[PDB]
């Protein structure tokens, strides 16, 4: 027997010591070696309610991950609450490594297997874990990269699809893939995506938003101002920052002559806004070469428009800007219970 609690967690990772990149450095001194042998210990006609919108692993991983970009980006000035601070700002090494997040003894975690599972509510495939899986920390807005897959059917997860203000996390179960380069303006780039395989999934994905939105029409539209970290496409690539025009994405017309591959105008910028929320940072001009990343596209943020209440359309634009969903995409079926 177990009960609902929080606790301080720790982390794991099989991270390099001889390695320079930052995820691997701060891994290497503030995470353990992953367990060689983890044990999965099934719960026999056991039933659990979970709650993904309400996960302090959530808060815990988020704090991990703002620790570890500060201690690994370096910009050479960052204006923050009214106060300049500059320091040397060398290029690094930047690839995210999966990191396992881990109970202490007298915890435990509970895994949800209910294939079909939301994110809240019951669930009857309960597991018990000392770690969850390998995790990736991956930074973006707009798109989830780098994820894992819903295993059967594409999930709608929102704390409350009636308020509109709630980020809507669609959990696809085919990757689509996202090829991002800077040939050798050096601030110039761009983005390719299979039009076929994107608008395929777009596609299905409305009519799973048709499911819970009383087969009312689904309508996507960019978004609508803002800054340009959640206007764009915005992620990390080999340690520059990348932000992506997505317009081309979300195109009612395809979902006919667009079959093609898909290129987003991309930009990469030295001068950004903090997703830590602490102001804006600016960082030294592109490293030469080919800078290239190929990442799958596994979820997508979405914020549907409000007002709707009246007419027969839902209108949705590409979200984001709280890390915290990013994490929540992956820790939706975990939660921490203390042993009794
Ligand atoms: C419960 O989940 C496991 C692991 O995901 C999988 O084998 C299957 O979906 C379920 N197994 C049983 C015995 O219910
Ligand atoms: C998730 O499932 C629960 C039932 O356990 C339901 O109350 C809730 O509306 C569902 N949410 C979504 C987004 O489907
Ligand atoms: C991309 O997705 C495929 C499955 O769709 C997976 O096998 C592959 O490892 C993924 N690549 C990355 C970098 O996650
Ligand atoms: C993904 O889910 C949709 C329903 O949401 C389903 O129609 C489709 O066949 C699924 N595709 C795969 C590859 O599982
Ligand atoms: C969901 O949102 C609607 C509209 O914002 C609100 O009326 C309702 O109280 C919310 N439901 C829950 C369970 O929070
Ligand atoms: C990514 O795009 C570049 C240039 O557009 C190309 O050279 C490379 O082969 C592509 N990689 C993949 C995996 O599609
Ligand atoms: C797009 O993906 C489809 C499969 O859905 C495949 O027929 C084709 O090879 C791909 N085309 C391009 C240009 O990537
Ligand atoms: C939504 O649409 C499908 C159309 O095939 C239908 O089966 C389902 O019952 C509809 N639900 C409502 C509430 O209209
Ligand atoms: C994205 O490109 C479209 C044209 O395809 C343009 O109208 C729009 O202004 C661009 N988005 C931003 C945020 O500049
Ligand atoms: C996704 O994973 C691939 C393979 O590990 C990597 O090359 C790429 O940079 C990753 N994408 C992001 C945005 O980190």
């Amino acid at each position: 027997v177990w009960k609902d609690a929080d606790t301080t967690l720790f982390c794991a990772s099989d991270a390099k010591a001889y390695e320079t990149e930052v995820h691997n450095v701060w891994a290497t001194h503030a995470c353990v070696p992953t367990d060689p042998n983890p044990q999965e210990i099934h719960l026999e006609n056991v039933t659990e309610n979970f709650n993904m919108w309400k996960n302090n692993m959530v808060e815990q991983m988020h704090e991990d991950i703002i620790s570890l970009w500060d201690q690994s980006l370096q910009p050479c000035v960052k204006l923050t609450g009214g106060s300049v601070i500059k320091q040397a700002c060398p290029k690094i090494s930047f690839d995210p490594i999966p990191i396992h997040y881990c109970t202490p003894a007298g915890y435990v975690i509970l895994k949800c297997n209910d294939k079909n599972f939301n994110g809240t509510g019951p669930c009857k495939n309960v597991s018990s874990v000392q770690c969850t899986h390998g995790i990736k920390p991956v930074v973006s807005t707009q798109l989830l990269l780098n994820g894992s897959l819903a295993e059967e059917e594409i999930i709608i997860r929102s704390e409350n699809l009636t308020n509109n203000a709630k980020t809507i996390i669609v959990h696809l179960n085919k990757s689509v893939e996202i090829n991002c380069t800077r040939p050798s303006d050096i601030r110039k780039a761009y983005c390719e995506i299979n039009g076929t395989k994107w608008n395929k999934v777009l596609k299905q994905v409305t009519e799973k938003l048709k499911e819970h939105f009383n087969n009312k029409t689904i309508i996507f539209q960019p978004p609508s101002g803002g800054d340009l970290e959640i206007t764009m496409h915005s992620f990390n690539c080999r340690g520059e920052f990348f932000y992506c025009n997505t317009t081309q994405l979300f195109n009612n017309t395809c979902i006919k002559g667009c079959n093609g591959t898909i290129t987003l105008p991309c930009k990469i910028k030295q001068i950004i806004n903090m997703w830590q929320g602490t102001g804006q940072a600016m960082y030294a001009p592109p490293i030469d070469g080919k800078i290239n990343c190929v990442s799958n596209i596994t979820g997508i943020l979405l914020t549907r428009d409000g007002g709707a209440n009246n007419t027969s359309n839902e209108t949705f634009r590409p979200g984001g800007g709280d890390m915290r969903d990013n994490w929540r995409s992956e820790l939706y079926k975990y939660k921490v219970v203390q042993i009794e």
